C-alpha cells in the first residue's frame, strides 16, 4: 500500500518520498499518468502502468511484507498479487534512487490537469 | 553528533536507533563501555572506543556532513576530527546491520550499572 510504497522509496534514495515524489511530474504520486518530463517521470510513469496488471488487490490500500535486508528490497510471500504489487514498488524505488542525479525541482510540485496525455500502456 | 549517527543506524539496519539501540547491553547508546554481551554490543564497544581518540570535538554534539549515496554512507570532508567522528559512526552502523541475525531482544533495555567493567580500549 502507499506506506510500504513510501518506506521504500526513504530507503532506497534517502529522501521523504511524500515531499520530493507525492506530485512530481506528469506520473509520479496523485494522478493517472501523462508525458513524461524527465527520467524520475518515466520511472513513475512505468510504475502506474505496473500497476495496470494487477488482477484483484489495491494498490493504495493493501499492505504487504517485504524486509531491507542487507540494504536491498525482499519481497515477501505473500499472496500472488501481492507479490507483484510489491515487485512493481520495489522497481519505481530502485528507478527513483538510480536517477536522483537528474530530479528536478521545478517539476516537484507539477500542475499534472495541464500534462500533455500518456501514450498507453 | 547523535542526528547524524541515529539517521546513518536507520539508513543501514531499517530499523528506529533510539529504540533498538539507544540502551541495548552493556554499551550501545546511554552510558560508556562494558563487557560485551553479544556481536551487537561489541559494536557498540568499538564505537565508543572510536570515540576516545577524538580530543579535539564532541561526538554527541557537533553535526558533520555525509551523504547516503547509492545506498553508503559516503563523509563529506568538514575538518579532521568531525571526519573521523563520521568514520567512527559509520562503521558502527554497518557493524550494527551486519550483526542482526543475533540481535536480542533480551537486551533491548539492559541495565548498564550492573556490567562488568569493561577492558581497557
Ligand atoms: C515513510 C513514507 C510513508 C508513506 C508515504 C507514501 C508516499 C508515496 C509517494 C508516491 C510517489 C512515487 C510514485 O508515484 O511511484
Ligand atoms: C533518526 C534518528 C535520530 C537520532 C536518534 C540517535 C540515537 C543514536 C542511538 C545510539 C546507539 C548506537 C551506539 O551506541 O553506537
Amino acid at each position: 500500500s502507499l506506506f510500504e510504497l513510501g518506506k521504500m522509496i526513504l530507503q532506497e534514495t534517502g529522501k521523504n518520498p511524500a515531499k520530493s515524489y507525492g506530485a512530481y511530474g506528469c506520473n509520479c504520486g496523485v494522478l493517472g499518468r501523462g508525458k513524461p518530463k524527465d527520467a524520475t517521470d518515466r520511472c513513475c510513469y512505468v510504475h502506474k502502468c505496473c500497476y495496470k496488471k494487477l488482477t484483484g488487490c489495491n494498490p493504495k490500500k493493501d499492505r504487504y511484507s517485504y524486509s531491507w535486508k542487507d540494504k536491498t528490497i525482499v519481497c515477501g510471500e505473500n499472496n500472488p498479487c501481492l507479490k507483484e504489487l510489491c515487485e512493481c514498488d520495489k522497481a519505481v524505488a530502485i528507478c527513483l534512487r538510480e536517477n536522483l542525479g537528474t530530479y528536478n525541482k521545478k517539476y516537484r510540485y507539477h500542475l499534472k490537469p495541464f500534462c500533455k496525455k500518456a501514450d498507453k500502456c
